[PDB]
DNA sequence: ATCGGCTTCGCGCA
DNA sequence: TTGCGCGAAGCCGA
């Protein structure tokens, strides 16, 4: 009635007497959610309430209010939305560690599960979870339409060797989402996210006249606004996305990423979705490989390689490339709080620098070109590597992600790429240059919307 | 083996 | 811009 092979056994033990638990994370949404779909049927065979729990931890003070809004509202809406299934929401406030194994003891947990996420601090939390827990403990992939440890079983070093591993699956895989059983066994925010606010108002980024840079209003959070993002991508963008994908002056991405960040909306509802609508073909497939091969082989990249965002994980051409060339004369060399602020040389490097600031979201194509000439005009790979997670982390409401990293790892060291002509700096990985974007797209279009702002930052 | 074929490249040319 | 061929380049995998 579910596809077992969603499910890791992590520890074992006696199912408990009482209530299933599930630990939420990654998916923060109430519908098409493998592991609360888990949670509830393994409740309903042993006939007790299903709870969800959610821990609210220090790291939201290593980003902005741009993120930790965009989250908190959302679980203003969940909140709301498993209560009128019957399911209480639990909102703890401190480690994982201990907050988690507490609540198990403190309520007497029957059983434990968790969503998959392949970040290095959530296998520490769970492990430090697993040592203080005797009741069993399951983790579910709810993000990924095939589970990352059944895809593939190593590293997959290029995406024509993962995508015919993942497309044999997907007819297994890809499938319905059942309904989401409301308990029958019957069992603050707000005030959590004005506290936050005030400890995050300092480090708001501001415009030269105290105005913050930031604007909240292309893209509202939530369950229901993540579906109708989604809607109007399939009725107005997923006929174009194929062919104006690339370029920054027409808004034709799916905008999709800030929800598929948090889990407000499930990637396999919207292959779902796609998969039906009759459309171009080259449009349906670009779009499909991104959300399927690209954000999965994200996933195995982090999974299979803990040092997802260092030098050493690069491939190992790559290294012998960049080390080759460390010694070459940079033209120029940026700090961080230069990038930061769009003050380089270059007008379209600082215009998406502005996009990135004022929006939350920088298109996918500039993304590329942004982390590139990070590389190449900064001292060396590592703080060109250092200062482009800083600022992805800093200011994308999908930052600190696994597509993330394995972008950046794409971009700096060609991880998931292969090697092209050699250059000074940046040796064997791939170039892009800015008369490349001038045949590809009006480039003055994209630096005026921007060009405005520069001038007003401070 | 042993060879195609590789996200998102740049550029000259029509 | 717009699509095509050619380039330079390391390695997987049937
Ligand atoms: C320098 C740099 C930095 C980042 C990233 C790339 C690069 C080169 N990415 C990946 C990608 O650029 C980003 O997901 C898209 O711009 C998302 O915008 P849309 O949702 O509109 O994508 P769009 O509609 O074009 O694609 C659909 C979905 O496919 C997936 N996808 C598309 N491109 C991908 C890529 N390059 N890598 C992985 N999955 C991809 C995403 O889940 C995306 O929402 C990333 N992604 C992210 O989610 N958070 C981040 O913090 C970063 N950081």
């Amino acid at each position: 009635i579910m596809n077992p092979k969603r499910i890791r056994a992590l520890k074992s033990g006696k199912q408990g007497d009482g209530p299933v638990v599930y630990w939420m994370s990654r998916d923060q949404r109430a519908e098409d959610n493998w592991a609360l779909l888990f949670s509830r049927a393994i409740a309903k065979e042993a006939n007790v309430p299903v709870v969800v729990v959610f821990c609210l931890t220090d790291e939201f003070l290593e980003a902005g209010i741009r993120q930790y809004e965009f989250m908190l509202k959302g679980l203003q809406e969940l909140e709301v939305s498993l209560s009128r299934k019957k399911i209480p929401s639990f909102f703890l406030r401190g480690d994982p560690g201990e907050k988690i194994s507490r609540f198990v003891k403190d309520y007497n947990a029957g059983t434990l599960v968790t969503d998959f996420s392949p970040l290095r601090i959530k296998n520490q939390w769970i492990e430090k979870v697993i040592s203080g827990i005797s009741i069993p403990f399951f983790e579910v992939d709810a993000h990924n339409v095939v589970p990352c440890w059944e895809a593939s079983q190593k590293h997959e070093y290029a995406a024509h060797t993962f995508r015919p591993k993942l497309y044999a699956l997907l007819p297994e895989f890809l499938e319905e989402f059942p309904e989401l059983e409301p308990n029958s066994v019957t069992p603050t925010l707000s005030d959590v996210l004005e506290t936050g606010v005030k400890a995050l108002l300092p480090e708001r980024a501001l415009l030269k006249n105290k105005d913050p840079l930031f604007e909240p209003w292309h893209f509202e959070p939530g369950e229901k606004a993540a579906k109708k993002v989604m809607e109007s991508f399939i009725a107005d963008r997923l006929d174009s996305y194929g062919a104006l994908r690339n370029d920054p002056t027409k808004n034709m991405l799916s905008n999709l990423s800030p929800y598929l960040h948090f889990g407000q909306i499930s990637s396999q509802r919207v292959v779902l979705e796609v998969e039906k609508a009759e459309s171009n073909p080259g449009s349906k497939k670009a779009f499909l490989d991104e959300i399927l091969i690209w954000k999965e082989i994200s996933d195995n990249f982090c999974y299979y390689n803990p040092g997802y965002d260092g030098f050493e994980s690069f491939p190992s051409w790559a290294k012998e490339s960049l080390n080759a060339h460390r010694n070459d004369v940079r033209s120029h060399i940026y700090t961080l709080e230069e990038f930061e602020a769009g003050k380089t040389h270059d007008p379209l490097w600082n215009a998406s620098q502005m996009e990135l600031l004022s929006t939350g979201k920088m298109h996918g194509y500039m993304r590329m070109y942004w982390a590139k000439k990070i590389l190449e005009w900064s001292e060396s790979p590592e703080k060109a590597l250092e200062i482009a997670i800083c600022l992805n982390d800093r200011y994308e409401l999908d930052g600190r992600d696994p597509n993330g990293y394995a972008g950046i790892a794409w971009s700096i060291g060609g991880v998931h790429d292969r090697a092209w002509g050699e250059r000074e700096v940046t040796g064997k990985i791939r170039y892009m240059s800015y008369e490349g974007c001038k045949r590809k797209f009006d480039v003055k279009l994209y630096i005026e919307k921007y060009s405005a702002l520069d001038k007003l930052a401070a």
